[PDB]
């Protein structure tokens, strides 16, 4: 029942304690690399997962069981022989949301701002990509407008999703055993570029809503084996959207989840492990948004980035690509820590609650996850001001802390994770710095995941919507596309499988809840201060229910009852 | 990093020090119920399964999901279609080794011997049960032979396997939906009696089936004798009577002899015993992940919809009875229980030979290997023990020892009432076996009992854990469907098949090898020699594989854990 303190603040045999804690904390909590990925080299038993979450994890592999059992579908490479085969793949799971409407335009087109990866649209400014040729021929024609390009451009109509980030991977390969021999084949990568439109009228009702405009497969234009598609294209089209989510599912699993929740989550707890005493107000305030990081971190080194797990069988390139894409995404993350704060990253791809025309309505109104992220990220921020505020009154205090800034100095270092886009100046110098750091991480482990991780099975459980990766070529456009050709650019059925035993798994349950510990704080202010944080969590809960009344289809993903207090499944 | 010593033998500030540490285990370790049965109120922590663990167990949960899929039972309360079926579901499995003779006299029997219950055959003395009448001629006919039933007990020739513990079970009910209404069924239980002889030409002797009575009051027409001259309705008695021997197993045998016999002496080494005890030090490493594993059976097993309360012949409620039962027989009798005396009290024992100095059964691996394991166990904790406990005065003063046999004896602390004499444990050759039980339950006799469970268990037909049906007449004919109705529906023979395969996946750990070595250096070299007799014990195991009809590998050293763990 210790109450937290500054180091400065104790006494020596007090200092002497905290360090012998530490030298402890660091013998246990060793740093490691698997693929040059930052990792625990030996997880404590007290990290492990509690009894409880054990339980409800076996629930679902059991469920998996169940739901397999029931299942018609087999354990071949061939592909189905229906495309309808594709909704019965749950008689005893629930069904995916996006099942029944997936085909639709507006249903593809919501995802990017409320389905599992709303990181990728960006608004256009100036113009598109030199290597994206649409012309004003198009827009005119799917819009059944006499706007151009340019005069949509300068209004903020356009939005675009740029898949470049895949263009270099080595395409993933598969075999297996028919009859005798055995089959050698490779999975089709494309990086699409997606332009999408802005729509006030909407489709018949005045709600107005995103609209897609058009898709190009892969990244260098030609009109013959890489032509851009539309909505008045048909079969194509629809081929076509598949592509675009495909490239969306491998950039949500290797760039938005894996590295920039997961990844770049592993180093923040490790720090605080090995230079943090336990009764340090930051690791006091910390540990309840790691409970199950490091743990959940070893699975998916285990399950998921290993050779024959998760993201070798399923993902659109080879393991070595894949693992190449989400190191660079948590560089990229660390680099420019600060400039990855949820105001500043929805203000960096043009759609953050500042992006507004004349009348100052959002260029993007429709925007569930901004708008829900924006509530819990400022009540983040307010706890943790308070919260801190009850221990550093003075920045003084913040700079002759040796604990924090040799905590500040593990994680710049080339060791510790390299975030050398932490602090300014070198150091950490002020309080309001660190409220800054601490509600990132605290937003990212529990929030940002939440709104990643959850929605993955009611869209990427059901294949067709987002298959994790395409196994056959587009077609010509010209050439006729029957139900064979989609479902060999489709997965094969025991790869199917395997996408939805990933996504059954991810999302079964709750392992925690956000502002929830389960400890109590030992400081009387710090456990007001938390108190405060879970009224005001109420009130977001029930602001968001208003707004889920209003909205197109509701987005519960936010929801503090449906955010977990850490990062851990 | 501390060394072991005794509680007298410190200063009051060490003293101190243990009983903080001790009050501080007992807020972690707190007693707890769930249907008469002790298990622990909150898991602490560290007590939970490793990262290691859970990766093993995720493989073979992820492992059962691959050959489900690869399957082509189906998830429905119908029976399969051909009895050729229960052989295809194991497409993506190891075929469980029983699966091609499992028809045979011989594999029946020798299962009582050598398969995952080798805990039930007893040497007939005197005569046959009152209620089991089987008589010269039928022994005679059998046997082709002209001795008679007499004659055979005087010699030691005959065992038997009285399931009557079974008698008292409430039958199974399971429903299931069928075009809009809901269907209720019961399953069939059943108490049979089985005669055995031990026939020595076979060339090497082996045990055969002679009489199979599947209830236990005698009928000439509703529960007549069947006898291996009786076709298929001989086949269909083996079912019964290994249904019986399934159940005895799961509730008596697996769950109430190792895994809930073994959580009072948990509990009661965190309640009772400091970190530095010599006691708790021995015994912790054979105690490793055993909380955690009855939580989960706790959870999995013995719950509303577990795989007791779907799998097994009685009502969940009847099999917690049993359950409940054998545990407070095992307690009240625990010394009775140690391997020798186990044996002999059912007349199997080294000591039951004839006037050759040969053994009445000499065939029972379960017992020549088990007695090499308990004797180098014994070996082990007194070699052990002598380090700590030179003369019988350090165990009466023993505060903590004390404690800790006081907490076993009460009835909040497991009703161990056979664990000491003179209510009150006085002597060093007492603790020894008492330690040399718990080390070799944990370890060799888990051992025993589980992992053969999917060899002899995951085929249903060979060993299922319910039957469906009425035994037919003796003069009805008995097709296919018969049987195929007698067998567990599809879903529940792939229930089965997944409760087994989890049981026997891995190896948690492995006996005589601890995570942490001992602080003490006279301990570890203690511990050295006893993996050197193991060492000893595995190639003259290996050895008598060789020169048997079938080998016997589950209490090979190197395929015992070191702790009751899964
Ligand atoms: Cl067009
Ligand atoms: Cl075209
Ligand atoms: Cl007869
Ligand atoms: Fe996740
Ligand atoms: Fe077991």
């Amino acid at each position: 029942m210790v109450q937290p303190s500054l180091p400065q603040d104790d006494t020596p045999d007090q200092q002497e304690q905290r360090n012998r804690a530490i030298a402890q904390q660091r013998e246990a909590y060793q740093y490691s690399e698997t693929a040059g990925i930052l990792l625990i080299k030996t997880l404590p038993q007290s990290e492990m997962f509690s009894l409880k979450y054990l339980i409800e994890r076996d629930k679902g592999l059991v469920s998996l069981i169940a739901n397999t059992l029931a299942s018609n579908i087999e354990n071949i490479f061939d592909p189905f022989d229906k495309l309808e085969d594709f909704e019965e793949m749950f008689p005893l799971l629930p069904k995916p949301l996006v099942m029944n409407t997936f085909r639709n335009d507006r249903v593809f087109a919501r995802q990017r701002i409320a389905g599992p990866n709303p990181m990728v649209i960006e608004r256009v400014v100036d113009k598109l990509p030199d290597n994206f040729p649409v012309t004003d021929a198009m827009f005119q024609k799917i819009m059944f407008t006499k706007k151009t390009l340019a005069e949509a451009i300068a209004q903020g109509k356009l939005f675009i999703t740029n898949y470049k980030g895949l263009a270099e991977l080595s395409p993933g390969r598969y075999e297996y055993q028919k009859n005798g021999t055995l089959v050698q084949k490779t999975k089709t990568i494309a990086a699409p570029l997606v332009l999408y439109a802005w729509k006030p009228e909407g489709f018949g009702d005045y709600r107005g809503s995103l609209a897609p405009i058009a898709i190009q497969i892969n990244q260098q234009p030609d009109p013959i084996t890489n032509p851009i598609y539309t909505p008045r294209d048909g079969k194509h089209w629809f081929i076509a959207k598949i592509f675009a989510q495909m490239a969306d599912g491998n950039c949500h699993e290797a760039i938005s989840h894996l590295a920039r929740t997961h990844l770049i989550l592993e180093p923040f707890v490790l720090a605080t492990a090995n230079e943090l005493a336990p009764n340090h107000p930051l690791s006091v305030l910390l540990k309840p948004h790691f409970q199950f990081t490091l743990a959940i971190n070893e699975l998916a080194r285990e399950q998921f980035i290993s050779a024959g797990g998760y993201a070798d069988d399923l993902l659109a390139g080879t393991l070595e690509a894949s693992i190449a894409v989400i190191k660079a995404a948590i560089k990229e993350y660390m680099d420019n820590f600060t400039e990855f704060a949820l105001p500043r990253e929805l203000a960096r791809r043009g759609v953050g609650i500042g992006d507004v025309d004349q009348r100052g309505e959002n260029f993007l109104p429709d925007y569930p996850y901004r708008d829900d992220a924006m509530l819990l990220w400022n009540a983040i921020e307010v706890y943790v001001r308070d919260y801190l505020s009850l221990y550093y009154q003075s920045p003084v205090q913040i700079r002759q802390d040796t604990e924090l800034q040799n905590w500040v100095r593990r994680l710049v270092s080339p060791e510790g994770g390299r975030v050398t886009g932490l602090v300014s100046n070198g150091e950490l110098n002020t309080i309001e710095a660190l409220v800054a750091i601490a509600t990132q991480v605290i937003f990212v482990s529990g929030p940002q995941h939440a709104a990643v991780n959850y929605p993955q099975y009611d869209y990427m459980a059901f294949i067709p919507n987002m298959p994790l990766a395409t196994y056959a070529t587009p077609p010509n456009k010209e050439s006729n596309i029957s139900e064979a050709t989609i479902l060999n650019i489709l997965p094969p059925q025991k790869l199917a499988a395997r996408q939805l035993e990933l996504m059954r798994t991810l999302c079964v349950f709750y392992p925690n809840r956000l502002g929830y510990p389960d400890t109590e704080f030992v400081d009387v202010r710090a456990q007001q201060v938390l108190h405060q944080f879970q009224e005001r969590l109420q009130e977001i809960e029930q602001r968001i229910v208003l707004c889920n009344e209003k909205r197109l289809e509701p987005y519960t993903y936010l929801l503090p009852s449906n955010v977990p207090n850490s990062t851990s499944i």
